[PDB]
DNA sequence: AGGCGTTTTT
DNA sequence: GCGCAC
C-alpha cells in the first residue's frame, strides 16, 4: 500500500517532510493517514501564498510548523518577483499544541493570530514593518522571537521598522530576541526585563547609554556589532560610519552582571574604555572584530577585571592600507587566566616573535590560537614550547618561508593533542632548525605551499610525536629512498596533488620510501597524475588505506607486466581508491593482484564498460565496492557469485538499460544499492532472486521508468519503500507520454 | 497569472 | 630516474 503522506515522505521523530515539492497550496492527507503520529511539519521552499483555516486542522498533534520561502518579497526573490501571502484569521488558531512557527521569507505585512502554546516564533525576512501590543496578543508562553532583515538593502521598506515603546511587555517569558538589519536607529524602549539574549546587529544604532538597556538585568547576550561599520572591509552593501561616531557612555553595561557574551565588532572603535567592562565579571565571550583596535591591543588595560573571559575574537582589527613590522600584546592580556581562545587573525603584521605573545605564555586554559591571514614573513615557532595547553595554532595564509634569520582513507587532526596548521604558506624547502622545539607536535599541515624539494629522510627530524603530516597540494620530488623515516611515530601521510613532478615526462620517481614507514596507516597519493617511470611495486606491512586516485593506472597496466602486482605489496590494506584513473579495461588477472586483506574498492569515475563478477572471488574479504561514473550497460556478464561477502554496492551514474534476473541473488550479505542516473525502464523482484527484503538502501531515482499503467515495478518499491530513499517525490517516470518527468504517484497505476 | 528556486539562520 | 665515483 502506499506511503501514507503522499506526496511528502514520513522521516523520523514523526516529522512529515514536504520540502521543495513546489506546492501551490497545503496538502491535506487523506483521513487513513495518521495524522497524530505527526509532530513537525516542513513545508520549505514550496510556492504556497494562501494560507486557510482548513490547512492545518486536522493535524492535531503538531509542534513544529515550518513554511519558510514560500512566497518571497521581491528583494529576495532570486528573480525579483513580489509575492503577497494571505492567512485567514483562524490559520494557526486551528492548531491549539503549535509551538513553534517559522514564517521567514515570505510577503506578510501583519502578524496573524497564534495559539498561546507558541514558543517560538520567527518573521524575518518578512515585510512586517511594526510591532506593538496587538501583534503577539496572548502569547504568554513565548521565548523566542526572531525577525531580522524586515528593511535593509535585500529586503528595503524607506523607513525604520517601528516597535512602539512596551510593545513586547505583555510577554514575560521571552528569553531570546533578535530584530538584526531592520535599519533601526535607537534601541526600542521597554523590552520585558525576561530577556536574556538581545541581538541588534547590523541595524544603525550610533549611540548608547544605560537608558537605551534599561531593566534588562537578566541579558546573558547583547550582540550590537555592524551599527557603525568600517565599509574597507565589507563584502555586502555598507554605510561607512560617521565621523565623531559611535558614542557609547562608560556605563552602558555597568548593570549587566549577568552577561556572559557581548559582542562589538564592526562598530569603528579606535579605543576601549575600560569602564564599558566593569561589572562584567562573569563574561565569557568578547567579540572584538573588525574595528581599529591595532594600537590600543599592544597597551590597554581594559581585560585586567576579566578573569572569567574564554573566547577573545580581535580579528581584522588592521590599519588601512598597512601592515606592521612588529605587534607586542599588552601586559594585561596576562590577567586572562580563563582564556581558552584568541583570534588575531587579519590584523597584518609581518613579525612573530617572542615578545608578540609574551603575556600569553602562562595562561593555563590556552588552547587555541588564531593567526592565519597576518602577512606575517618571519616566524619563530619556538615560542610556542613553553606554552602550557596549546592544542592548535592556525598560521595558515602567512608569507612565512623557513626558520629566522572521506575519514576512512586520511584521519583528521580534531581529535590530536597538538596541531599547527602552517599552510597557504611560501616554504619552498623545508629546514629542520625551524621545528627544533617542536617535538611535542602530533599534527602538522603544511599544505598549498610551494616545496619543491627532493626530501631525503633529514627535514623533519625534531618532529618526534608527529603523526599526521599533510603535504597535499605542493611539489615534493619523491626520488631519495628514506624520505619521511625521521618520522618514528607517522601514522598519515598526505601526499596528494603533488602531480608536477609526475608529470616531467621522461623524468621518473621512486615510492620505494613507503615500505620504510613502519608505523604508516593512510597515505594519499592521490591527484599526482602518476603513469610511467615509478617503482614498479608499493611494498608496507602497516598500510591500512592508500588513496590512488587521480593517477593513470591505466598506462601503467598497459605496460606490459611491470606494474600488474603494484599494490600486491600491502599486506594489511583495508581500502583502496582506484577512481579517476582512466580506467577502459581491467583484467581478472589485475584484480586478483591487490591484496586479499581489501574490504573497500572504489573505482569511481573511470571507463568500465564491461566487469568480470566472477573475478570478485578473488577477493574474499570486500564489503564495499564503488563503481559509480563508469559505462556499465548492464548488469550482466555473470552475477555476483556464490559466498560474496559484499554489502554496500554502488553502480549509479552508469548506462545500466537491464538486470539479468537473479544478479544479486547470490549476495546475501547486500544491505545497500545504489541503481541512480542509470536507464532502467523498470525494476524487477526478479534480480535480487526473490531475498530483496533483506536491502536496508535502495536507491532507484532518476532512471527513465515505465510507468506504464499496471506496472510489476510500482508494487515492487511498494513492498519494500522503507528502503527506498525519496520514494513519494525522487523516483520519476521517462515514459509514457504526458508522465515523463513527473513521479510514479503523479497517477495511480494500479 | 504566476513564474523563480536547495538561497546561513541566529 | 635527479653529483656517483668501472
Ligand atoms: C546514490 O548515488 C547518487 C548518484 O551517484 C547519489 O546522488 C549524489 O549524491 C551526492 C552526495 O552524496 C551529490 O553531491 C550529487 O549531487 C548526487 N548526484 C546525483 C546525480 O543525484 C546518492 O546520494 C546515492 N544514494 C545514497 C543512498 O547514498
Ligand atoms: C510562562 O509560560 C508558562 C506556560 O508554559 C506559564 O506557566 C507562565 O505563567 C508563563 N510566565 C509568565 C511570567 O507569564
Ligand atoms: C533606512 O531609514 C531611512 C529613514 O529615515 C531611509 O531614508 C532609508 O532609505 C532606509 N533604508 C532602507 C535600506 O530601507
Ligand atoms: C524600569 O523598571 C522600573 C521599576 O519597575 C519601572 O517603573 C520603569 O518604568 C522601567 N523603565 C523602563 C524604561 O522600562
Ligand atoms: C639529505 O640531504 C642533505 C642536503 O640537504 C644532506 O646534507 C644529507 O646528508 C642528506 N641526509 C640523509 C639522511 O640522507
Ligand atoms: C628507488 O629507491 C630505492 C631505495 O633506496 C633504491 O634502492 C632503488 O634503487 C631506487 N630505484 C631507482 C630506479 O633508482
Ligand atoms: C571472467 O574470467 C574468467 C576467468 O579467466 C573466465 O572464465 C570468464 O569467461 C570471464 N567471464 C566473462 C563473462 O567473459
Ligand atoms: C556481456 O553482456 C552484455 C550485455 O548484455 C552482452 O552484450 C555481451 O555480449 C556479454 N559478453 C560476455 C563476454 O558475457
Amino acid at each position: 500500500t502506499l506511503p501514507p503522506f503522499l506526496p511528502c515522505e514520513l522521516q523520523p521523530h514523526g516529522l512529515v517532510n514536504c520540502n521543495w515539492l513546489f506546492l501551490k497550496s497545503v496538502p491535506h492527507f487523506s483521513a487513513a493517514a495518521p495524522r497524530d503520529n505527526v509532530t513537525s511539519l516542513s513545508l520549505l521552499s514550496n510556492r504556497i501564498h494562501h494560507l486557510h483555516d482548513s490547512d492545518f486542522a486536522q493535524l492535531s498533534n503538531l509542534q513544529k510548523l515550518n513554511l519558510k520561502w514560500n512566497c518571497p518579497p521581491a528583494g529576495l526573490s532570486p528573480m525579483h518577483f513580489p509575492c503577497h501571502m494571505t492567512i485567514e484569521p483562524n490559520t494557526f488558531l486551528a492548531v491549539p499544541t503549535l509551538e513553534e512557527l517559522n514564517l521567514s521569507y515570505n510577503g506578510i505585512t501583519t502578524v496573524p493570530a497564534l495559539p498561546s502554546s507558541l514558543v517560538s516564533l520567527i518573521l524575518s525576512r518578512t515585510n512586517i514593518l511594526q510591532l506593538d501590543p496587538t501583534s503577539l496578543t496572548g502569547l504568554h508562553a513565548l521565548r523566542f522571537l526572531y525577525m531580522d532583515g524586515n528593511c535593509y538593502y535585500k529586503n528595503p521598506c524607506g523607513r525604520a521598522l517601528e516597535v512602539a515603546p512596551g510593545a513586547l511587555l505583555g510577554l514575560g517569558n521571552l528569553t531570546h530576541l533578535s530584530l538584526k538589519y531592520n535599519n533601526l536607529t535607537t534601541v526600542p524602549r521597554s523590552l520585558p526585563p525576561s530577556l536574556e539574549y538581545l541581538l541588534l546587529s547590523y541595524n544603525h544604532i550610533v549611540t548608547l547609554a544605560p537608558e537605551d538597556l534599561a531593566n534588562l538585568t537578566a541579558l546573558r547576550v547583547l550582540d550590537v556589532g555592524g551599527n557603525c561599520r568600517r565599509c574597507d572591509h565589507a563584502r555586502n552593501p555598507c554605510v561607512e560610519c560617521p565621523h565623531k561616531f559611535p558614542q557609547l557612555h562608560s556605563d552602558t553595561f555597568s548593570h549587566l552582571s549577568r552577561l556572559e557574551g557581548l559582542v562589538l565588532k564592526d562598530s569603528s572603535l579606535y579605543q576601549l574604555n575600560p569602564r564599558w567592562f566593569r561589572g562584567l565579571g562573569n563574561l565569557t565571550v568578547l567579540d572584538l572584530s573588525e574595528n581599529f583596535l591595532y594600537d590600543c591591543i599592544t597597551k590597554t588595560k581594559a581585560f585586567q577585571g576579566l578573569a572569567q573571559l574564554r573566547r577573545l575574537n580581535l580579528s581584522f582589527n588592521y590599519h588601512k592600507k598597512v601592515s606592521f613590522a612588529h605587534l607586542t600584546l599588552a601586559p594585561s592580556f596576562g590577567s586572562l587566566l580563563s582564556l581558552q581562545e584568541l583570534d588575531m587573525h587579519g590584523i597584518f603584521f609581518r613579525s612573530l616573535s617572542q615578545k608578540t605573545l609574551q603575556p600569553l605564555a602562562r595562561l593555563p586554559m590556552l588552547q587555541r590560537l588564531y593567526l592565519q591571514m597576518n602577512f606575517i614573513n618571519q616566524a619563530q615557532l619556538g615560542i610556542f614550547k613553553d606554552f602550557p595547553g596549546l592544542r592548535y595554532i592556525d598560521l595558515s595564509d602567512n608569507r612565512i618561508s623557513g626558520a629566522v634569520e572521506s575519514e576512512d582513507f586520511m584521519p583528521s587532526c580534531k581529535n590530536l593533542s597538538f596541531t599547527l596548521d602552517l599552510s597557504r604558506n611560501n616554504l619552498v624547502t623545508v629546514q629542520p632548525e625551524m621545528f627544533a622545539q617542536l617535538s611535542r607536535l602530533q599534527c602538522l599541515r603544511l599544505s598549498h605551499n610551494s616545496i619543491s624539494q627532493a626530501v631525503n629522510g633529514s627535514q623533519f627530524v625534531p618532529l618526534t610525536s608527529l603523526q599526521v603530516l599533510d603535504l597535499s597540494h605542493n611539489k615534493l620530488d619523491l626520488y631519495h629512498g628514506r624520505s619521511f623515516t625521521e618520522l618514528p611515530r607517522l601514522e598519515a601521510l598526505d601526499l596528494s596533488y603533488n602531480s608536477q613532478p609526475f608529470s616531467m615526462r621522461g623524468v621518473g620517481h621512486n615510492l620505494s620510501f613507503v615500505a620504510q614507514l613502519p608505523t604508516l596507516r593512510y597515505l594519499s597519493l592521490a591527484h599526482n597524475g602518476i603513469h610511467s617511470r615509478v617503482s614498479q611495486q608499493l611494498c608496507s606491512t602497516s598500510l591500512w588505506a592508500l588513496d590512488f586516485s587521480g593517477n593513470s593506472l591505466s598506462q601503467m597496466w598497459a605496460e606490459g607486466d611491470l606494474y600488474l602486482r603494484f599494490f600486491q605489496g600491502l599486506r594489511s590494506l583495508i581500502r583502496l581508491d582506484l577512481s579517476q584513473n582512466r580506467l577502459h579495461t581491467l583484467l581478472p588477472c589485475t584484480l586478483g593482484n591487490l591484496p586479499k586483506s581489501l574490504q573497500l574498492l572504489r573505482l569511481r569515475n573511470n571507463y568500465l564498460a564491461f566487469f568480470n563478477w566472477s573475478s570478485l572471488t578473488l577477493l574474499p574479504n570486500l564489503e564495499t565496492l564503488d563503481l559509480a561514473g563508469n559505462q556499465l550497460k548492464a548488469l550482466s556478464n555473470g552475477s555476483l557469485p556464490s559466498g560474496t561477502q559484499l554489502q554496500r554496492l554502488d553502480v549509479s551514474r552508469n548506462s545500466i538499460i537491464f538486470v539479468v534476473p537473479g544478479f544479486f541473488a547470490l549476495a546475501t550479505r547486500l544491505r545497500e544499492l545504489n541503481l541512480s542516473a542509470n536507464a532502467l525502464r523498470t525494476v524487477e523482484p526478479s534480480w535480487f532472486g526473490f531475498l530483496a527484503g533483506s536491502l536496508e538502501v535502495l536507491d532507484v531515482s532518476a532512471n527513465p521508468l515505465h510507468c506504464a499503467c499496471g506496472a510489476a515495478f510500482v508494487d515492487f518499491l511498494l513492498q519494500v519503500q522503507a528502503a527506498v530513499p525519496g520514494l513519494p517525490s525522487r523516483v520519476k517516470c521517462g515514459s509514457p507520454g504526458q508522465l515523463q518527468g513527473r513521479s510514479i504517484f503523479a497517477q495511480d497505476l494500479r
